[PDB]
């Protein structure tokens, strides 16, 4: 059939929500692939029944076979560790799973290259800005055909928190977080708008203060940790962000979405992936948009890239 | 505000998917209530960010306080045990959590009666046909304002499996499973249609055989066990079924949906809840539809009710 | 791009609503083609702005050039007369526009054959069961790639009227009207269900009477005339019905929808198009479903086909 | 029932599309009211059938009786002249229908005050910034409960035209047009963004030039005339814009939408309605946002208000 085939490489928490949302949106047939025996078949079976409630007709199947990547139109990679086995929830960060998640990207890359070299790839495995580049290199796909999750998720938090303070529709807040996903994420105060209006106007009117915004910025950076400390794990919003990206590709929406993409001189950087607004449509990354950062913003961008490089070296 | 307030009493697996779907559908503000400290706040935080991706404006908050039921328009109860601590996955059934889940329904009932006596209640805790009646009795709500999950979920499986064999849109298969949710569920072959056409026509044409249907019937009854044996748990389709019910109420859709409701003479039964098609709209259960069962079908219905009564006695 | 290209051959009342709905549903790029100069460009411009309100990205362009059919994935033909210039609204029927609408189908057929022989075609021009066959013959497309509007529209009326009486969700009423679209349409009482339940059960319960149903049947047959006599014209529901058909094709939904299709022995008929349930998916008409009519129902079906043949002869 | 009751006062071109969209979105029951006998009943009948195709349950009825405004939750006023009977399509403007459309607003105002004084009112009749104030005065409704269409429609055009040039999703372009709807509309270049980024960045990169933007500005102002000169009439996008506003109210979305609202000192203006961003939620106009215009922008705003006052005097 002409329905898209969407292979979820990793059928864990994010994978499950993604499968649910794909059926809700009737986006395409879904394969829940994992190394864990049986589990993806079980999740697939459960999820498949929702076609009735959703008025959809998407197949949902499980797989324990890498070759099921054959024919994939979109591949979403969440496979990997989510935390270092030994580290507390308080100290959740990035040094030693690097080589293990690198091996996972290498393995998946080989299977993509053999089975679905023309697929559009979204990488989620952390640290994403490192893992996406590794997968790019080992899968051999074109630069316009692979991106990493980051900015859509990170800005959803910033947008949401501001919308709550200002009592406006969440989507009406727009904002940019660039460079990398992680603690070095660059929050661009200058690029925040509310209903298309510069946030500064709302600050001038005392509707939201600079101090409030500083607290919202810190909350945004630390949201994953906040959720973990509350005895939960972030997987629902990550899934929705990924599906927004995938849907833009599948439907040729040409949305402007901030994702990790190969930089070729933007911001003074080459040979590395970093977060920046891109346009996602039928041709994949159709445009890479370079924000005209000032020197102070660029300094923060540089710090983010430096951290990606540091971890890439250890991987 | 006039947005509906939807309180999820139980913030586990089903609760999480329900919160996700409510935001996707912009159905109302959500409270994830649970006895587990912090966890519902974490899930709520994660889920709240999806308002951006979904173009919605639903608050999602966590709660560890029963009094947050105040003002509820809809209350969905998934609180309870999901399996007997000690029993293998192979032997997943119903005798001894009864008194513990009864205590949970009693407790929740008291809080509903005090805080939101005019709410519409959907009960999910198993065995649902027993627990719904217990909650009805202790909450004091009118009979048209409380239902149990069952038939929407069980028929989604039957509909889906037949649709796959016949290669038609899942929603185009209609089917009735009545009496109770559980191993005594009554699958009504006579009441199956495909695009509104009697299934028997498709059997006559050899498009699906009676033997195939028998296997699909057994698969439907055993689906929960099938999913558990695959190292997964059924929670996505249960959530979608519940949201279909809740949405029909909230939007006054007047959908015909099979749910557990107080029987007042239908099928020869009174003073018990059992699964039957009902019409759900703004006034709750607006109609209870009694299928004109033959004697053989009625005998099976009686077996289902007898099992509900047996467990009610032990609760 | 991979977005579908949908060419509306005829940019009148139905064409306008179809363009509106396609953008609402983000189904594909739209060409509003017509012989009237400028008008389609104006409607296209107006409609294109709705992409903003709809969160969609579908191009909407006008055309006065037949060659713009090139590349079409779906072609919807509403081109033609809607009433005989000279006949009152009271006497709205079918004898003398036949040769003129035949010429229009022939002309469009030639352009389809040259420019988009692989497109999926939906014919709407009346009398549709005649015009669809004429277009099939002159376009040269395969039988699984061309259908006529009829049953989805006619049953929407029957379903709706019954749903109002019974106070249930309109989609929960299912019904079959076959043979032809027009005054000889065959309404199959035996094949009506409500929430999947035989309508007869509701009659037995005195919820709706046989006399009420007879009146609803006559109302259904005469609905177009009822609307015309109220100083309006039926175009909104026809458009929605057509878009339901087109969407099933585009999204590979495999819905069971009653449409005019080439009969190859079904109901005892060959070499003619008539209304029957079909399954619409990615391969076009994937299945032609033959209802197992009794002799009385078949007699009415024969009357419908005879009328199609009578008018085909005059065309 | 608790479904909203939406009364369309005026059942012409815009009214018809609004009814269609309300059913598509299942927003509430609809009354198509008009002074033309029978016509609204015909349009209502046609539109009602779409509930089946749309999976909705909204009543659609026609009315020739002002008292059917009773119980209205939302009233949308499109009643009036659309062009001066005698003036060519080339010379489409605003001097002498003023007293006639004023009489229509006065009449409707009296009926609103008597029958639905708590309804939320959207005025569309041109010149809208004048007519909305007239209706406000004669209906007696609070200032937070009545708005005029303008900016959502006018900016949809600007947003769309820019999105086409830049090859991005239309909704990703944000823009502000304020003061009044009509030839004095104030297009604010400084307040245009693309994916939340200042448009100036795209100009700097030569992706769109200042000269291109000037042409798009003129096209935006003249779009209604462009459509009329193409032998069409703008009614589809106006309807969608109105429904976006109505939906924000009904669903408590709190969208920021530019509408005509009573100014109470903003921009230096009082005692007049003018276009400005507002937040629409359950409480109606929840916030009036005042853009921090520079002196040059304010001068243009003043010109717009002066024109509204000039016509108000003649009404
Ligand atoms: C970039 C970003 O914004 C975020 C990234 N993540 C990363 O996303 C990944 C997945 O998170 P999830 O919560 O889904 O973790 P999980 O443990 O539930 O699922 C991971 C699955 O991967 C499987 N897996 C391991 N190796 C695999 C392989 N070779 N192939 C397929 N699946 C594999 C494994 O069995 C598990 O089910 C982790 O690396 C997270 O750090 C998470 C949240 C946000
Ligand atoms: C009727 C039907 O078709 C189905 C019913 N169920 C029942 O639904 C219930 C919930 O299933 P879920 O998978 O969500 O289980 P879970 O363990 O993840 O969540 C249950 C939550 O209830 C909480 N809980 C316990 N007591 C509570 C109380 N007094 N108040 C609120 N929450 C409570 C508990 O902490 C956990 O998070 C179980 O009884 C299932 O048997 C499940 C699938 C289908
Ligand atoms: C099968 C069915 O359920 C229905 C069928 N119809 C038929 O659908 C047709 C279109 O109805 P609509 O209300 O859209 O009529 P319209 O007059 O507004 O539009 C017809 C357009 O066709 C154009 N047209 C004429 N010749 C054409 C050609 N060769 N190519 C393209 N357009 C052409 C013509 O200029 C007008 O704009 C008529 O034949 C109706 O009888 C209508 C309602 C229901
Ligand atoms: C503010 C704005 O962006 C726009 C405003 N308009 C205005 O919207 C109005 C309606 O436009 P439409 O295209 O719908 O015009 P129409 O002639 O098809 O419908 C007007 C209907 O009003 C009826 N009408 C007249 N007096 C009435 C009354 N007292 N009560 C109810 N209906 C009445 C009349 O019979 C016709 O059906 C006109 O004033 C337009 O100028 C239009 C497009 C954009």
């Amino acid at each position: 059939a002409p329905k898209a085939k969407i292979v979820l490489v990793g059928s864990g928490m994010i994978g499950g929500v993604m499968a649910t949302l794909i059926v809700q949106k009737n986006l395409g047939d879904v394969v829940l692939f994992d190394i864990v025996k049986n589990m993806p078949h079980g999740k697939a079976l459960d999820t498949s029944h929702t076609n009735v409630m959703a008025y959809s007709n998407c197949k949902v199947s499980g797989s324990n076979t890498y070759d099921d990547l054959a024919g994939a139109d979109v591949v979403i990679v969440t496979a990997g560790f989510t935390k270092a086995p030994g580290k507390s929830d308080k100290e959740w960060n990035r040094d030693d799973l690097l080589p293990l998640n690198n091996k996972i990207m290498i393995e998946i890359g080989g299977h993509i290259k053999k089975n679905c070299p023309n697929a559009f790839i979204i990488v989620v495995t952390n640290p994403v800005d490192v893992m996406v580049q590794l997968l790019h290199q080992h899968s051999g796909v074109p630069k316009n055909k692979i991106i990493g999750l980051g900015g859509v998720l990170d800005t959803s938090r910033l947008k949401y928190y501001i919308s709550q303070k200002l009592n406006v529709c969440p989507r009406d807040v727009n904002a940019h977080i660039v460079g990398a996903h992680g603690n070095k994420m660059v929050l661009l105060k200058r690029y925040i708008t509310v209903g298309g209006i510069p946030l500064q106007e709302f600050i001038n009117n005392k509707l939201i203060s600079d101090a409030e915004l500083e607290a919202i910025f810190d909350r945004t950076v630390n949201t994953a940790l906040e959720i973990v400390n509350l005895h939960a794990s972030p997987y629902v919003a990550p899934a929705a962000a990924i599906i927004e990206m995938a849907e833009s590709y599948l439907k040729d929406l040409k949305k402007v979405l901030i994702c990790s993409t190969l930089l070729e001189g933007q911001y003074g950087h080459s040979d590395i992936f970093g977060g920046t607004p891109v346009v996602l449509g039928a041709n994949g990354v159709e445009q890479v948009i370079e924000l005209q950062l000032n020197s102070e913003e660029k300094a923060k961008f540089d710090e983010a890239i430096a951290e990606t490089k540091r971890m890439k070296a250890l991987a």
